[PDB]
């Protein structure tokens, strides 16, 4: 209930909400059904429309029009966006040549340059190539401002979570809007588009940007807009909010369009429907930029224009049905779609075993359009499991693709040709990033980069403190011209110890055994100087990487690699080596094929122990600086030390072997030498962060040996390429990934051929950033390198995607 007779006279769109029953005048009353009786009226009014035209102009104010031509129109804030260019010879902004602006050149009040977001549904990021010819307003922000050629959303590529990211920071799984479409089970709720769920603040976690804006002191004007307000409606409130007095006038303020999204799904991607939509947001930025311009501020205010996903090509007659896959399509439900997520229909069913779902969806058909995942084991990038709200099955669907439960459920629920939702690095996607103004940079284009980085710098545009989130504070620095937040590198909390030979071989007792008794002061000082750290800087580049939480480990220096090893989880916690582009690979000699050594350095009570791989049926073992890679036959025996081993099943084996052996040696070819460091990754709980001890639920039987879920790899090497990686004189090039380290290979339908066949596809898959495996490890690496640290930073959050060119 509202008595909503009360009166919104000098009241329209308010900016403090008002609780009920008194009636509501704010842009989202509509939307709550609760607006005061004479809304419409008084704030919606349409009369005569939106331009001046050559008659109205020095006319009588009449309150009735949508806009005024009337002479006090600047003053009191409210001339239609064309006034000055139609009654007082002046040019639209997009027609004016533009001109740096190195300060802001704000009216005498303005404590801060205002932030305005501009953010555009489904706007695909090649529109701005594709469609520049008809957005010229929108193209003078690109080419004079700060652009990127895209920018990433995130997973799932849909409305309400990326809206909600880019007002946050945080991945999805962090701020509770994990679809358009959600149940929650604590709640007992459910969270749908239609419908009022949505609207209780127990769905948004976080804390999103007007929240932060106002508990600093920063006002905020309200972000949302109910649909049928028109977008010329919402530019002139926006416009006279910037006139209020100092004391009441908003620093921060959205505009939001649902085109070309709406638009995008009647009609595809480039359907020949779209260039009118494109047009129309195109008109609304020159009404927009117009606007500033007469009240002195398109040299004052900093635009973001910004979408929050694309839109790939999808109709029904691509859509897998799990009915032709599923016996017991009942006892389940779907959300479906352009992603799947699966949970049981009643959960007083016990007969439900989401084991032989999985298996019954598990590479059925050769072009099947679908894998299923259990949440944990999707790949490590889309940060996507961590959450109540995310079913334990996942579906990830192919590009161009639906998932649904039956037919029925596709023509009893073709209309639509576009959708979105699919992998956040599939290209169709990506989406579109512009900043313009005096704390951006002029006429710049920037590398691509996530939308989970934008919090951060809005915040730095209206200096407020950012609350935690997933962004990294600084990656974005080379965006501003000024308001830079200077960040700075952690603090190293474990320091290594550096053991020498402490042991006697007959001290161990590990059930290990190598054939290594083959016995010179020439090559015995020169194994002493390796041992010692001789070599180090050839294998360890850019320092070694900090242990950021309190443990204990050693490092230990060999010829072709360095390690620092835990003697907490018993192996290492990264291995860093260098592979020239000139490097030989060679074979595991016959007669150390089993070889496994102790190390002298390391005592028996904190090393691993060949009995346990013996004992463990599933479980065996590989090395992380690989044998394959060794300097000479003599350096080979430092790759069977127990001290360069990791439990790994004999599965994964094939994955990593064929890394180890054959994909390594081709990037330091192509890429004109590489560093790598490897290690394992522990993430039993799915959280993105690495795991304590007592978090770990598998481990080599018999032993307090723990089993990795995931092992990383970082590649760095010369931007350069024509500098070798380890005489590279300026920036870095990285690639990394996070494999997950499991006891089948049923990701990979191809699996049963050559690991040439799909071995590699694979990686691609689980390709990650190094930011990913520091939150995943408590490692912070590029310590030391002659690079900027923002720069650093950068390189730190950066995705090889292995899409083709935008
Ligand atoms: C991306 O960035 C984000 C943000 O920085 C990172 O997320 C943070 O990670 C922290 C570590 O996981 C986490 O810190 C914990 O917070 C607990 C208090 O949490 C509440 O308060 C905060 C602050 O206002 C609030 O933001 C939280 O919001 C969550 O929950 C609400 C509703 O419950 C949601 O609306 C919201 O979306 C959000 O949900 C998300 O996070 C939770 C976890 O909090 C997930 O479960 C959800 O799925 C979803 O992802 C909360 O309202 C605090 O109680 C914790 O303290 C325990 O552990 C510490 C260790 O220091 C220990 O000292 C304590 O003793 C304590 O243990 C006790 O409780 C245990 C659990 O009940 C129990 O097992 C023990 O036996 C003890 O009783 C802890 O400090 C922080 O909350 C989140 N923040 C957010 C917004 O998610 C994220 O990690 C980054 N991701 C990556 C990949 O880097
Ligand atoms: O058309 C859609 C829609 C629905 C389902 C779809 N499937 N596929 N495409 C779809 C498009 N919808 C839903 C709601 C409503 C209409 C729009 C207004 N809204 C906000 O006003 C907002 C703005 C927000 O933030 C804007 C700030 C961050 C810059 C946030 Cl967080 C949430 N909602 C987001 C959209
Ligand atoms: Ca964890
Ligand atoms: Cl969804
Ligand atoms: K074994
Ligand atoms: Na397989």
């Amino acid at each position: 209930w509202t008595a909503t007779s009360g009166s919104c006279k000098g009241r329209c769109f308010e900016l403090q909400e008002v609780g009920p029953p008194d009636c509501r005048c704010d842009n989202l009353c509509k939307s709550y059904s609760s607006c005061c009786h004479d809304f419409d009226e008084l704030c919606l009014k349409t009369a005569r429309g939106w331009e001046c035209t050559k008659d109205r102009c020095g006319e009588v104010r009449n309150e009735e029009n949508a806009c005024h031509c009337s002479e006090d129109c600047l003053s009191r804030g409210d001339c239609c966006t064309n006034y000055q260019v139609v009654c007082k010879g002046e040019s639209h902004w997009v027609d004016d040549d533009c001109e740096e602006i190195k300060v802001p050149e704000c009216p005498a009040g303005f404590v801060r340059p205002p932030l305005i977001i501009f953010s555009v549904d489904g706007f695909r990021a090649s529109y701005m190539k594709k469609g520049s010819k008809v957005m010229p307003n929108i193209e003078k922000l690109r080419s004079c401002g700060t652009h990127a050629p895209y920018m990433r959303p995130v997973y799932p590529t849909k409305t309400f979570p990326n809206l909600y990211t880019l007002a946050t920071g945080l991945y999805p799984e962090s701020h509770g809007i994990v679809g358009n479409s959600m149940y929650d089970p604590v709640f007992d709720a459910s969270f749908h588009l239609r419908g009022r769920e949505k609207f209780n603040h127990r769905w948004w976690g976080g804390q999103p940007l007007w929240i932060t804006a106002t508990k600093q002191g920063v006002r905020a004007g309200t972000f949302f807009w109910s649909v049928s307000i028109p977008h010329e409606r919402r530019i002139l409130t926006i416009l006279q909010w910037l006139s209020l007095p100092d004391n009441e006038r908003p620093s921060v303020y959205a505009f939001y369009s649902e085109q070309p999204d709406f638009s995008g799904h009647k009609y595809g991607p480039f359907g020949p429907e779209m260039t009118n939509p494109l047009r129309e947001i195109d008109k609304t930025v020159g009404q927009l930029m117009d606007g500033l311009k007469q009240l002195r501020l398109h040299r004052c205010v900093n635009v973001i224009f910004v979408g929050d996903h694309g839109m790939e090509d999808v109709t029904c007659d691509r859509t897998e049905f799990l009915s032709n896959y599923l016996t017991n399509v009942d006892d389940i439900t779907l959300v479906p779609g352009t992603l799947g997520r699966i949970r049981a229909k009643s959960i007083n069913n016990s007969k439900y075993d989401p084991k032989t779902i999985i298996a019954a969806l598990t590479c059925k058909k050769p072009d099947q359009h679908f894998k299923p995942y259990m949440k944990q084991h999707l790949p490590k990038r889309l940060h996507y499991a961590n959450n109540r709200r995310i079913e334990d099955i996942h579906l990830l669907v192919d590009r161009r693709w639906h998932v649904a439960r039956k037919p029925l459920d596709v023509y009893k629920k073709c209309f639509f040709q576009g959708d979105h939702g699919f992998d956040n690095k599939v290209n169709s996607m990506q989406t579109v990033f512009v900043g313009y103004g005096p704390t951006f940079k002029y006429r710049t284009k920037v590398p691509p980069f996530e939308n989970i980085e934008l919090y951060n710098v809005m915040c730095d545009l209206l200096g407020l403190k950012p609350a935690p989130n997933n962004g990294t504070h600084g990656s974005l620095n080379h965006l501003l011209r000024t308001n830079t937040f200077r960040p700075t590198m952690p603090d190293e909390v474990s320091r290594p110890n550096y053991p020498g030979i402490m042991y006697l071989q007959s001290e161990f007792d590990l059930g290990c055994t190598c054939d290594d008794k083959v016995e010179n002061k020439l090559e015995e000082l020169n194994k002493r100087l390796h041992t010692k750290g001789s070599t180090k800087e050839r294998h360890l580049l850019y320092g070694r990487p900090a242990v950021l939480y309190r443990t204990s480990y050693d490092i230990l220096y060999h010829t072709d690699f360095e390690s620092g090893y835990s003697e907490i989880f018993l192996m290492p916690l990264w291995t860093s080596y260098t592979i020239s582009k000139q490097a030989e690979v060679s074979s595991i000699p016959e007669h150390l094929t089993n070889c496994v050594r102790p190390d002298v350095r390391v005592s028996p009570g904190f090393s691993q122990n060949c009995l346990a791989y013996k004992n463990d049926k599933q479980m065996s073992y590989g090395f992380l600086f690989p044998p394959y890679l060794s300097s000479s036959p003599e350096a080979k025996y430092d790759a069977f030390l127990v001290t360069n081993m990791v439990p790994m099943y004999p599965a994964f084996k094939r994955v990593w072997a064929y890394f180890q052996r054959v994909l390594v040696k081709k990037y330091a070819s192509e890429r004109n030498g590489v560093n790598v460091i490897s290690g394992p990754i522990f993430d039993y709980n799915y959280d993105g962060l690495r795991d304590t001890e007592d978090e770990i639920k598998q481990y080599v039987e018999g032993s307090s040996i723990p089993v990795p879920t995931h092992y990383y790899s970082i590649i760095t090497s010369c931007l350069d390429f024509t500098q070798p990686a380890d005489k590279c004189d300026g920036p870095l090039s990285v690639s990394s990934f996070i494999l997950p380290h499991r006891p089948d290979n049923d990701e990979s339908c191809n699996s049963s051929e050559d690991e040439s066949k799909w071995v590699e596809e694979l990686m691609k898959m689980h390709t990650a950033r190094v930011r990913d495996i520091e939150h995943l490890t408590g490692l912070d690496f590029y310590r030391k390198t002659s690079r900027s640290y923002s720069e650093i930073l950068t390189l730190k959050t950066y995705l090889h995607t292995y899409e083709s060119e935008i």
